[PDB]
């Protein structure tokens, strides 16, 4: 097996946001089976981010989670080979950020190339000023279409002048070999920034996914 209990991360995003380009990079380590994973990320170009940093940390790999046996893991199944993904999240004040990573695996360390565009996101937004406060713990709805995987999910940011923003989310997900595809089910996710500086050059991020296939 590929997949072994701790494994490392290599990641670079290259993107825009409202026509404005920067880079980003990261380094991580994660353990599959546990469906944790946590990682330094670093602005290469672009930097200060004059955006909410929150838009891009669910951009920075579903192999991370926790798969009961009972539920056919599309994701680990895909290495050593790999998969890729492409999402649209659509905020509900009309800005549009469109994602995709191609993961592959060299030795234990996964590779993720990554493009982020964003755009109509308004500048008195909570996104362009800044008002985000971290995402609310998920649930995504994974199911399958025309042979490969979808996953779609609700997501919200709490904002600093209390409330919440809407985001709706649309991800595809694309093995580069034939796997067993699974049935419907869920996958609950809470991702957090546990620490960074001042205008985010520096970012510390965890995510913890485990999926599961009733509710009720």
């Amino acid at each position: 097996s590929v997949i072994k209990p701790d494994m490392k991360i290599k990641l670079r995003m290259e993107g825009a946001v409202n026509g404005h380009p920067f880079a980003i990079e990261g380094v991580g380590l994660g353990k599959p089976f546990e469906g944790k994973q946590s990682m330094d990320l670093k602005v290469k170009e672009g930097g200060p981010l004059p955006f909410a940093y929150d838009i891009l940390t669910t951009v920075f790999n579903r192999v991370f989670a926790k798969y009961p046996e009972n539920i056919v893991d599309y994701f680990k199944q895909s290495f050593p080979e790999g998969y890729s993904w492409e999402r649209s999240m659509n905020y509900e004040d009309g800005g549009i950020c469109n994602a995709t990573n191609d993961i592959t695996l060299d030795g234990d360390c996964y590779i993720y190339e990554i493009r982020f565009d964003g755009v109509n996101f308004p500048a008195n937004g909570p996104v362009m000023q800044k008002r985000t406060v971290k995402w609310e713990p998920s649930t995504e709805k994974l199911y399958v279409r025309d042979g490969v995987l979808k996953g779609d999910v609700n997501m919200a940011l709490s904002l600093e002048g209390g409330g919440h923003y809407r985001c709706d989310f649309k991800t595809t997900y694309k093995a580069k070999k034939v796997v067993q595809l699974p049935d419907y089910h869920f996958v609950d996710h809470h991702i957090e920034i546990k620490s960074h500086d001042k205008d985010y050059s520096n970012v510390n991020l965890h995510e913890h996914a485990e999926a599961h296939s009733e509710l009720p």
